[PDB]
Parts: C-alpha cells; sequence; structure tokens
C-alpha cells in the first residue's frame, strides 16, 4: 500500500534514532481520517453523490495543513500517504503547522464550471466541522486553484458569519494571496542547487545545470538558477523530449517559446535529446523537476551529476539512492527541496491572520531565509548521523515532531 | 460485505416502490465516517494507540443516533452497515433521530477499569467534533454500559463547560437515565407478540408461546407476555438446552433458576429438548430471541408456529422468509419487533433535553402506545403492497426517510 | 465557624456510613467561590463599590441551586454554609440540581430603587461568568424579591444575545414565574404534617396542631393543614406574643386579622400566651415556623408534641435533638419539611426550559407527589439505621450525591 | 497583612497625586478571586483535594497578566497582594495588560511528575472558566516551569477544542517561546545599569559593579553588564558567601564554575566574603538580586554604592528606601527594573497572536527600547514630583491605569 | 435623493468601462441596512427614545468599514449615501474593508454628558448584531470622538466578555489609537498635493499654495506642505474671511493665532479677502479644505490654480468638473486625496489585531507609501480611460470590487 511504504520510510529513520516504540506508534497512525458522501445537484436537474477525504494525521506542532486533490483516481491510502509526507515537510522547514490532506473522487474535466463550484462549496461544507484556522488549514493541488480555493475561503466565511481568508492558502492575490506565490517552489530549488554548490564547492558562476522538466518548479527553477546564480542551465526538457547546449539556453526565451509553442522541443539553437538522456549529462547539478522514479536502477549507475536538486517528488527511487550515496553523489531531499511551496503559504496564512500583507521583496527574503536554515539543520543532522541527506531530512523531522507531543502530554 | 449485503436487502424494497435513482444512491451512501487513531496510556506507563468508529449515515429525519461498540473484532465494514440499520431502524418507529453507530477495536477483559475508563474518555473526546445532543447520540452497545456510557456523559459536559446529561442515552437512572430501560426490548416484543395474535384471531388465553433464548430480550418477553397477555409459555431455552411443559412454564420461578443456576435446563417439571426441537414445536407463537439464522432452510419447512416475533437480530434467513411467506406463517420484522429497545432511549433523551423524568407507567405506556402504532403502519403498508411484513416495513422506513430528504433539498 | 459546623453535621453522618476518605474531602469542600468587587455609581454621582460573593459547593447531580442575599453583615462563610446545604437539600429532593449560594454586603434600605436595580445588575454582569441555566440557576433569598430577580433576567438576556427567563428561578408569573411559588414552603410543611400524622397513627380530623410564627410558611401552612387536612389549628403566635383556643381558629380569618393589624394577639375568641408556652402545648403536632433554636434545651423536656414538623429553619436544636429522640418524639428535618420551596422552583426552571407553563393544579399534584417520595425515602433510611430522622436524611442526602460523583469519575 | 501593605505604598503616591477618592477605591480592589478546590487521583490510587487561586486585580489596560505559583505555603493574602503588583509593573513598561496571579497549595517536591502533571491540568481545567487570551493569561512562577507551562496550554487547546498557544507565555521554545526569555530580565537590569549611570555621569567602561546573589537575574545581568556595558563586576555572591576583586571577574568563567560547583565561593582568583560586605562594597552600581530586605537600617548607613539597580524584588526595606534618598543614592524601583521579564512574556503572546516569531535580535532591541522610554518616562515624573524614583514609578502607574478606567466609564 | 445621485456618478464609470449589466446591480444596492429605536433614560428619570442606522453597503474585499454620526438631521438616505462612497473609498486605497455607516437622530449639545454616554451603550449594544472585528469596524464622524469611540469599544467588550479593542478606530491612543490619526488626512493631502506638482513638473519650493479652511485638513495640510514641500501658502481661510501674503504664511503662527482667536482673519501681516476670493487666488496649487460646492460653475471659469487637491468632501460640483477638465486643470478626487484619515484607521485595526503599536514614523512612511501607490494606480487608470481623474479613482474602485465579488461567487 501506497500508505504502508511511506511507513516503511519512517520506520528506517526510526531505528536510526532512540526513538520510543510506544510514541513512534502514534506518529506513525494519522489522527483524523473523515470521508464524505456528499450531493451536488447537476445542472441537468439530476442529483449525483461524490466522495471526499480530508486526512489530518498530526496536528502536534501546530495546525493541520495540506491541499486538495480533485482526481477520479482518489483513494484513501493514497490522501493518507501525502499527509503523513505534509507532517515531515513541514516540521522539516521549521513552520508551527501539521499535516493535512484532502481530495474528491471526481473528474473536473467533465463537470461544468457551475457544477465544479458547487461541488467545491457542498465539500468544503461537509469537511467544516474538522477545519478551522487554527485547527486545518487547507490549499490547492492536484485540479485545483486559486479560483476554487477562493471559492472554499468564501464559503467559510459565508458559514461562520465573518469574513475569515485565512482558512485556505493559495487564494488570488487580490483576495489574500501572498506575492511570490508562483515563483515559490522554483526559487526554494534556486537556494538549494546555490548551497549544494557551496558544500561541494562549485563556484555557481561556471557550475552547469541540467533540468528535467519544465512546468512550474522547472521553469522558475532554471530562471532564477541562471539569473540569481549565474550558473548555466545547459539542458531542459519537456514530456516530449528535451534540448541541449553546452553554451547555456537563454531560460527567459525558453519560457516564452514553451508558451508559443507546446514544447521546448524544435527550439533552435538546441541539440535534440531524450529525457533520458538528459539526465545522464555531464552536468554538476541534475534538477529532476518531472515526474517519479525518473531516476532508477538502470540510470542510477551512469548518472554524471555530482548533486541531484529534487524539484520534483520522488524522482529518484530507493534503488537509485542507494546507489548514488554509495557512489556519493549528494542527493538534496524533495521533502527540503520543493518545500519552498508550502513556505509560501505559511507566509499568507500569517499576513492574512493580521490582515497585513508583505511586498515581493520581503517573501523572497523570508522564503530564502528560512530555506537556507532547513538546508544547514538537515547538514548538521546528516554529519551526526553519517546518513542520506534525505534520511537525515526525515530524523530532523520525526525528531522535532516527537518533542512536541513529548512536552505536550 | 457486510455493509454491501445490508444494500442489497435495501435494493429490493426501493425496486418494490417507485424511487428515483439519483435519490436512492443518497439514501445508500453514508454521510460521515470519522476514523480515530488515539493514544491511552496504560496503567504500565507505556502508551498503547487504539483504532476508533463513527458513522452517521443519515440525518435526514433528526440527529443520528446509535450505539458503541467495544470488540476486538470490528471492522468500519461491520459498523456501517449497523449505522445504515439504525436509520431505517428509527424511522420505522416514527422517532426523530438519523443513522449512526461507532466502535473501538479493543477487549475491555485485557484492560484494567481504569484503563478502560481513559480509553472511553479520549475515544469520546476524539470523536467530540462530529456528536452533539442535536447531531449525534451515541448509547451503549456490545461490551458498554451505563457505567461506561455515565463517563461519555461526564466527559463531553466537563469539555463543554457545562452539564448535558443528553449527550448519550442508556445512563444510569440517578443520572439522567430512563426507567423501563431494561424490560424496554422485551415489553416491545411483548406488544408485538399480542398484535402478532389479534391479526390472527388468536385468542391470548389460550395461545401458547415458545421462545429460543433466555438473554434480557427472551426473559422479559416471556414474563410480560405470560403475565400481561395471559399466554402460556409451554417452552424457553438457553445456550445450552431448553424444556418443555404444555401446562406452562412460571416464568419468575423459571428466571430466578436461570440466575441460581447458569442454566434453566435440569430445572424440574420441564420436559428437556434441544433448541431446534424448540423452534418445531407446535405453538402459536415462536419467539426467536437467540441467535441468528436460527430459522433456516431445513427448519422453515418443518415450523408449525402460526406467528413470528422475532425478538433477536436476524434470526429467519431470507431463504426462511420466502418459505414461511409462502406458508403464510407471519413473521413480524425485527428492525419492529426489537426496536422497543431504541424506542426508550428516545424518551431518555427526550427527558434529558428537559431536565424532567417520568415514572415507569408513563414510559411503558408511551413504548406501547407507540408500537402500537409502528405495527398497524408497516401493516398498512403491507397490504398497499402485498408483500412480507419485513419488506412493509422496509419500504415505510426508506420512504419516510426520502420525504424528508425531498422536502429539504 | 458557621461552615465548620456545617461540615460537623456532615461528619457525623458520614461515619454512621461507609464512606469512602478519599471521597468525604471531595464532597466536604466547595468546587468553586468568586468573590467580587464592583463599583456602581450612586445618584449623588460618586461611585460605590460593593463586594459580592457566588459559591457553587457541588454540582455533581447537576446545576448549582441557590438564592442570593443582599445584606449589610454577609460573610463568605454564612455564604459557603448556606451553599453547602444546599447541596443536601436539593439531594433530598431528588432534583437534578446541585449547591450554590450568593450575596452582596450591602444594606437595601440605604438604596434608592434606582441605585438598587443598578448594583444588582452589575452584580449579576460580574458573577455572570460562571453561571447559565445549565451551570448555576440563582434565586431570591433575604431581602431580593421576583423584581430583583427580574432585572437579574433581563440583564443576563441582554448579555447573552436572547431571552432566558430560566437563568433564575422565583420570576414575576408573568414572566417566567410558576403558580403556587406562594404555597409552596408551606404546602411542603402541610404534606410532612400530615404524613408525621400517619407513621403516628393520627387521624387528622382529630388531631391538633400549633404553630410558632405566621411568616409566609406559618400562614400557609396552618391554612392548608386546617382546610386540606382537617386538623383544628388551637395555636400560632406573632413575633409578639401567641394565641391559644382548643375550638381552633378560623386561619383564613386569622390571616386577614393579622394583614389588618400587625399581629395576631388581640384577636377575639383567643387565649393569650407566650410564645414560649406555645411551644410547651399540648398539641398532637407541632410546626415551628419562627425562629432558629427555638426549641433547646430548657425546652426539650418539657414539649407535649407527639410530632414536630420544622416549618422553620433550625428551630429545635441539637440538644432538643437528643432529648427529643430520647423521648420517643418525632422531629421532621427542615431540609426535607421545608424544602417544597426549592422543589416549585424546579418546576419553574423546567415550566421555562421548554417555556410552556402548567396550571396550579398541576403544580400542586407535582410538589405534593414528590413531598411524598422525599419523606418515605428518608424513612426508608431512617430504619436502615435506625437513627434520627433528621440524621437519615442527611445520609440520604451524601449518599446520592457521593453515587453521582463515584459514576463521573 | 501582605495585601494591606501593598495597599499601603499605593495610597502613598495616590496621595501624591489628585486622585479621586471614589475612584481610588476601585483601583484597589480586585476584581475577581476566584478560589477552587480540586481533587487529584494520586499514583496510589486514592484521591486527594488541592486548593487553588486566581486573582484578576485590574483588567482595564488589557487582560489580566500573571504567573502561578506551587507553594505548600500559599495564602489568598500573597496572591492578591502580587496581582496588586502586576498590575503596576505592567502598567510602568507601557504593556496592554492587566493585573492577574494565581496559585496552588502543594508541595512539588512530594508528587510524582504524573501526579504533578495531573494536577497541573485539573487547575488549569478548573480557572479555565476565568481565563483566555483575550482575558488572563497565566505564566511560571516559583515552582513552575515550561514544562508545566507546556501542559497548561496543551490542555486549553484540547479544551477549547483548537491549538490556542497563546493562553499562557514561558512556552518552551519549539512550542510558542520567545527567544531572549531567559536573558530578559537580566538584560532589563543591564539597560537600567546603564541609564543609572548616564544619570549620575559614570562612563560604564570604567564603573565598578557588585551583584548580590548569582540566579538567573544576576548571572545574566553580570554577564550582559560585562560584555555590553564594558563595567567591571569586581564581586558577586551565591547562598554561601561572595567573592570580590578590583580586577573584575570572568563572568563567563564564573558561571561555568558555578555550574561544575554549587556556589561561586571557592572559585580562585576571589577574595572571600560575607554577603553583608558585597553590600557595602565601594562599588559605582549595587545590583541586589538575592533576597528581600538585603539592604535594610543596618546596611543603608553604610552603602557606598551610587545607584542601586534592584535585580530582585523589594531587596531595599521603606527604611532603607528613606535613608537612601537621604543619603542622596539612586534606586532603581523593582517593579521597573526586573520587569524585562514581564515584557518579554508580552512579546511572546504579541507572536502568539499572529503566529509568526521573531529572533533573538529582534526580542533584544525590542525589550532594550521599551525598557529605556520605560525608564525615561519614570525620570520625568520624578523630577515633575521631585520623589523617589520607585513612588516616580507607581504614580505614573496609578495614572496610566486611572486614565484607562475614568476614559472607559 | 442623496443617495440615488451617488448612484448616478457610478453609472457614469459604470458605462465607460465593461461591467455586467446583473452584477453592476448587485454593487448598486446595499446588503445590510439595520433601523433601530431604543429607548435611554434621561437624567430626570423619563425615557426618550432615540432613532439609529447603520448600513454596510459591501462587504466583498473585507469587513464593512465606517463612521457614526450624531445629528438632529439624519436620514436613512444621507447614512446609505455616505457607506455607498466608503465602498469606493477604502477600494481606492487598497485597504481590506468594505462599505458601511451609521448615525444617531440626536443633538450632543441638548444632552448630558451622562446622558450622552448612555445613549451610545445602548445604541452600540442595539447594532451589535451586525457589527464585529471582522464584520463591521465602526469609527468616529460628526459629533463623536474618541471618548465616545471609547464607550463603544468597552461596551462591546464587556458585552463579548473580553477586551477587543479593535471593534472601533479613532480611539485614544493609551486605548488602543494609533499616533499620527490626527495629521492622518492632511499628511495625505500633502502627499497628494506633492505628486499633482509632479505630473505638471511644477517645482515644490517655488511653488505656491491656497487653502480654504482651517480646520482639522486645513491646518494640518498646509502645516505640512509648507514644512515637509517648501511649498509657500500664500492664503488660507476661515468660517469668517480668508488672508493672502505673496510672501507666505507662518502656518505655525497661523494655528497658534486661530487657536487663541477664533478666526485667522485679523491676523496682522495679511490681505483680508473673501472666501470667493481665495478660490479665484493665482496660485499653483488649490486645496478646497471647507465646503461643498465652493468651487461652482461660476467660480469654475474664474480658477487660475493649475491644480486642485480636494481636502474637503465635493467642494467642486459636477458642473465645475466640466469645466475644469476642459480648462485642463487637474482635479484630484475628495475619494483619494483625504482617504489618509481612513487608511490611518486601517493601520490602528491591524496593530489592534496583533495588540503591537507602531510608533510615529512607522504610520507616517506607511501613510505615504500607500498614498503614492493610490494616486499612481488612479493615473494608470486615467491614462487607460482618457478620462477625468475622479473618475479613474471611481473606476478602479468598481473595478476591483467587482473582481472580488466575481472571484467570490
Amino acid at each position: 500500500s501506497l500508505y504502508e511504504m511511506a511507513v516503511e520510510q519512517f520506520n528506517r529513520a526510526a531505528s536510526l534514532m532512540d526513538l520510543e516504540s510506544d510514541l513512534a506508534e502514534v506518529l506513525r497512525r494519522p489522527k483524523r481520517v473523515l470521508i464524505v458522501e456528499f450531493p451536488v445537484r447537476m445542472d441537468d436537474g439530476h442529483v449525483e453523490v461524490f466522495t471526499g477525504y480530508r486526512v489530518q494525521h498530526n496536528v502536534a506542532r501546530g495546525p493541520a495543513k495540506g491541499g486538495i486533490r480533485y482526481h477520479p483516481d482518489v483513494t484513501l491510502d493514497e490522501v493518507k500517504a501525502l499527509a503523513f509526507w505534509m507532517t515531515w515537510k513541514t516540521a522539516v522547514m521549521d513552520l508551527p503547522f501539521g499535516g493535512g490532506k484532502g481530495g474528491v473522487r471526481v473528474d473536473p474535466k467533465k463537470l461544468s464550471r457551475n457544477e465544479l463550484e458547487r461541488l467545491s462549496r457542498r465539500f468544503f461544507s461537509e469537511i467544516q466541522v474538522i477545519i478551522g484556522p487554527y485547527n486545518d488549514i487547507p490549499a490547492p493541488d492536484v485540479n485545483t486553484n486559486a479560483d476554487v480555493i477562493a471559492w472554499y475561503m468564501d464559503t467559510y466565511s459565508m458559514n461562520v458569519g465573518h469574513t475569515v481568508l485565512g482558512i485556505v492558502t493559495g487564494k488570488p492575490v487580490e483576495l489574500g494571496g501572498s506575492k511570490g506565490r508562483e515563483e515559490a517552489t522554483g526559487r526554494g530549488v534556486k537556494v538549494c542547487a546555490g548551497l549544494a554548490m557551496d558544500v561541494l564547492g562549485i563556484d555557481p558562476k561556471k557550475a552547469t545545470v541540467a533540468v528535467q522538466g519544465f512546468g512550474n518548479v522547472g521553469q522558475f527553477a532554471a530562471l532564477l538558477i541562471s539569473q540569481e546564480l549565474g550558473s548555466k542551465v545547459v539542458a531542459v526538457s519537456d514530456s516530449r523530449g528535451g534540448i541541449y547546449n553546452p553554451e547555456g539556453f537563454d531560460v527567459e526565451e525558453l519560457i516564452r517559446y514553451k508558451k508559443e509553442h507546446g514544447t521546448v522541443v524544435t527550439y533552435p539553437k538546441g541539440e535534440r535529446i531524450t529525457n533520458e538522456e538528459l539526465l545522464e549529462l555531464d552536468v554538476d547539478i541534475l534538477v529532476p523537476a518531472a515526474l517519479e522514479g525518473a531516476i532508477h536502477a538502470g540510470n542510477a549507475e551512469r548518472i554524471k551529476a555530482k548533486a541531484v536538486v529534487e524539484g520534483a517528488n520522488g524522482p529518484t527511487t530507493p534503488e537509485a539512492d542507494e546507489i548514488l550515496s554509495r557512489r556519493g553523489i549528494l542527493v538534496v531531499p524533495d521533502i527540503l527541496a520543493n518545500a519552498g511551496g508550502v513556505t509560501v503559504s505559511y507566509f499568507e496564512w500569517v499576513q492574512d491572520l493580521q490582515s497585513f500583507f508583505w511586498d515581493l521583496d520581503q517573501v523572497r527574503n523570508a522564503l530564502e531565509k528560512m530555506m537556507k536554515k532547513a538546508f544547514n539543520d538537515v547538514m548538521k543532522v546528516k554529519e551526526k548521523y553519517n546518513v542520506d541527506m534525505r534520511t537525515a531530512a526525515y530524523i530532523l523531522a520525526i525528531d522535532r515532531v516527537a518533542y512536541a507531543t513529548k512536552k505536550r502530554g
């Protein structure tokens, strides 16, 4: 099971540290799981019932935090697993949040804008019993955006009897959102890619970088790394193929091109290469911001990158991990790498509490500041246990979450 | 699955009546399902995590009502199914309640009174988010009693910040309980047994009755039938064997004996017979207040009883149903027959709401009055559809629950 | 200390029964004590601070119940003791209430109607934090009436944001009050005096009665006993002197006279006698509805009354108790005797809860019904312990309050 | 009485300023006093009742703020007096808080960690009725720490139904605490010591300092004074004796030693001297961070210190005050001097409200900034009335507290 | 009607931009209108009923914000219109507030301080149902001040059961107020006057300014412009007449004089002129901070001012607008010009939320900062539509309020 697998990874780091048996058990199982079957009236007049989920794994460190998904293939198991991760993700970044997640078994593409909105309100009205700005703060995920989030916010406000705007994050800027929300993730990767260069002594100005994928993370990661770090992005890939260039692409131009044309492929001044090839490129840093298992057994042994900054989720398989560590290649854990998003969502929730909003620069600095600490904090634990950075990040999380529970009773 | 099975039985009656497809769907799936993993400190100092469930199927007719179970073998499925039934059970009785159930996977026998109390409070503290005197009113079930229920009530009160005593039913008398709580179920069977007699034209004074089982239900049902109806209980059985006597036993003496001696067997002035034999006895009314499937294919064809008042749960299998209906034997549905319990629980919740308590006679009259109506109401439906009384009871319920949902939107 | 003294009386009965040491300690100490110093603006413009008290002794059996006093000589000790009693008083009557009391050190006579109202609101606004219809329901006492009580009611309602009228009892009839409120106490004495006659086998029609005092209690007690019991009230006394007549006075005429003339003395057809004489009168029942210690050491040995129904508070001293018990004279405990008042106040709180009001007859029957049970219940305890009826009522109370606490945890 | 004595000091300053009589009276008496008797289940199974207190003197300027004590010798009087002080302490610092205090009559040393926690939760559960993040914010005091405080916080959160973490201050850092909490008090004394020097024209670089006592206050006061002010700490004392050195100790080394060895005595390179001697030392600044009455009649006449910064509570007696003022020695009032603690507690409560936390530097600057103003503000008043700085601080407090009440009504 | 007129102005801008018809309708009509008739006890004992209003036009962007008026001539129409404006005022400043207004038909001058306070509490206690720190935050207006505002704050807090101080703005500094509150408006005008000089290329050092009126706005506006901008205030006027001087008055001296003497008239070193003359003065900037319609048809054609900064409300009539625009004279809209007040009130509500207060400089910079943006934002819209700046400000407002509602659903 997807959840059990998540648990396994947890036990690994749990055995590395002296964690009380009886205690570890609570840190394993989730606090709350609420399943709802809510009816939504469709345009054609007939009613249709949908299944919804919302799980709060841990709340020891603070109010549960986690996105909501709208997908035809969503299992309580997948939800639990994700929330389970949220707990460690939030903790590694040192934010006063917990672990939560939720979703609805539904294919948005088959629903009308109106139907969608209705379903959204009803769902949020159903899980309202468990959420709260000081209990559970939902946010966007797969197939959900500022628009849907906005409905959530509005619904709660009208339900509670007053404007809240802090019940959900990822809201539109002129409605309680936070500037820098888009570049959040990317900047996080950039900060990490820079520190990774530091620990390895690689000068950024000369450093070469390859980025697998060109979605939100890839684009921003690549662009920022290029402008702010001076590193030469010698290759990027699309959900089609990839282009190479030892001279270094112009991330800006590349973006525009990928906006005017479905893919970055065909782009002139770029040697067409397969996605697998890009991963095997001879570059200083590999930023896998695409699909999972990207780096697996087969690749692992051939990867020449000195450091890997995980822009996506689980790009590298556990087998690759072992091999990469063995080979001495630095693998920065995703929980830390793309935590930027969650990090900026926290700032939004803060700005919302006091109803005062910070300017771009502020959010940027704050995000960068916390990112650096999180990194260094993981490194410390890394050296103290002489283990895989990912493992380090996991211990640090588990530890912090335990101290809280312990001190609470 | 136990739940799917429950669903099947529901569809049977749903097909007999013109029930909107899209509507039926909502009447099938449960509204809320909350799963909790709560830690409980054991006497020996170490902590142990327990799994708990609470499901609110439907709340259309009123606040969800259902008991809580403490059993090492408890599945969400079993809970859902039970809750599903509650919805129709309350419905048929015309009580302003909904459908709910809950439990905790634990063996009370391995826990210390203290540990038990603690687990009890924690559990109730965890599902508190969903309960309420006007939302969900839990009650005792398997391995839970007035003592446990009392804890729940106290916990909520101290949690909410004021004495409630209506958050749970089945509380001890001198603490918000209701008189007649014990004989509740039995009296219900008695009222039913009487009406069964009326429709068949059988004079109670001369009527003969056999009761399979001598638990709370059996004893009280037998005792009351004997004293209030004048019918001669020619046979009763223990979880060992049964005793016969055409002269009619002295229910009172029989009880005392079953109290001083594990079983009613050995009791002088009684012809020892097997449980299976009792069922085949030539009596006017058969009251199976024992185990499920008691009356099945094999027995069915041989049962001489003119009427069967199901004091227990599902004593007769569906196959038995078909054959008994075919043979023209009246089988009073348990949902209606043993509802007496739930019915008296409602009165306690009422008394609790106004903090005023009625005396025995009151409860008795009230219980009997409503029981009568419920019976006659099912009969009307029976004749309108020319179906099995059990089925009639099911339609009556589904109908009542639909009207509410329909009129609500 | 007045409190310690009350405590002593409690330990007496506590030793008579097997009461857990550690448990008895909680039933001794009061749960809450709130002392307030609130400023009240006086007519002349200057502010004056007043001291207020509100104590909730026990809440185990239900919400705390107790009156408020306006007296220049009020000590937290006096308040505590009174509240302490309330807990046993309500419990002996079997009412779902607790124990509470309060007061304000102030002399109403020196305050203008306005000033008084203002102080009243401010006070109730201050102890509001601890009161509530399901927490603490204040009532009138010394120097407070329906008029003051109404203010309280209005204040809370306007504070809480909606009409309550169940926050306090003893409210004016056309404002949430209950019929029978005045004759409450008296009717209680009446019921008691009747049962006292029954246990002694004395026929009411021929029985003679003497009543020391002619206040609310005395009058009503006398009148109803006369009319409903047929007993001949051969003597009554004023806060001046008393009149005798073996023929039996006309309670109604006597009342009218005491209304047109300060005292019942001077009344024609009545042999003037001192208050002390009345107590030594040769009558079947003595109803001391006047001052405390009325019956003491000196008198005790000379009292010819076969039964004493304490209409007032502590008319008989402990010394007299011993002597009277020794002599075999039945002394009905005031906590049970004049509980009628608190009993009717409960009904008011009940009527208030459901916003429906009963008619006189109803209240009357209810009050008499409960009164009878209360009496019989104490008698049972009396025979079980072979002690003084007052002691019996004390145990009965302590027991009931213990069971609740025990069962709650 | 301890309280009456506190009032006396108040009246002194109240007479120096034109303060409305009737108004003064309300500023004297405390608003709320809650006394609780709560049972705690002991490990051995038996129940034990403990007494608790919670007093909210004034709330005019904001929510009541004050610590809780666990001491076998605690009187309502001691608590009242303490809260009475808080009122003026908070006021002089210009913080939006009120005055409150509380404690439990119990000896922690005789209770097991478990028993202690239990007693802690129950107590907080009992006084919960009066507290709140916007009503009363408790904090640690004698025999209570971040560990206990954490329990309170957790208890409230689980009681209120959501994480609060602002109901109490002094929480552990990774749980809502604030950096700089420890050095708080000391830094305050440091800030004061500096300004005292400034008013006297004494250059800090050359100034000499002596600190009686080496607890939290003493240590940090000394260390920071040394490092940040450059002043030479020529002497410090333990709860045993004291050491001198015109060369100036190495506060850091001194601390370590006091950590490895019970006392700072025996420490090499230090002339052993009695505590009384230290006080008579010929130094520029005397920082009595030990016990009360340290400086009294006898000493007063002999003290050569040019300025005294009261790190402890009431180190100087009134008699000493008179003589010291007479001699022209500057005595900085404790309410102002050791207010640093309360000051940082405010910052924590602020950080809690917006759930955003400041870094050390911020807290430091903030504390120092407010400390300075508070000082200067008292000085102004001092010159306007030409009185003792302590008196000035008292007037400034009473005034600020009066303005609020006046403008409020 | 006054309201209809306001609506007209709105339709003007609504026609300029593509605003959905059905949508515009919601933006036209107000969400809530609460009319109250509350009795107030007068000093002479008799009761008097007063009429009160509170209207919340729109709440899309945030909680409704608007002052309260105490005037014998106040119509629901006047109130609605005003609230209607607030919605656009707040919006153009980009503050997270809505639109609200209220008042009481009463002449303060005929009421005693006591009576006025009472009336104030009663009114706020009556409209309490609709207000809230996150619903509706009242503020001072005509005939209401910090003193009255304070009463509201106190009343709500004692009503809600805890200090709020964020329920209303414009509170006294030492009670939740914000520094810079007085100079707020004026500073806004100053900022505006400066930017106006910028767009016109007029150097402030040489620029000449005339200010019609010498109230809060006029004084501060003139003073700050003089000192911070260096512009020479060549003329100011009283509610009597005005004085001129090409040399430039000494605003400070001028204020003192207007304080010592009813008017600025008679002031030596000033050429006495009529109010109408001042408007026709040949200066670079005209700051009409006096009465409405000050600049009308007649004047319009004669005004030589290059730019007009509307310090007051509607000083220029629509007819004047047309002519001024035609003539090419810049007219900065009051909604933007004197929004400084509303702007500073928001900062107060912010500081109140976190209970932390900023210092003067902070507020100053914050106010000037947002003022600048607001201006520039309007200018952008101005060029995009090539319309009158006032119109521009209106569109920008309507737009922002639309997006909110649109995105909310």
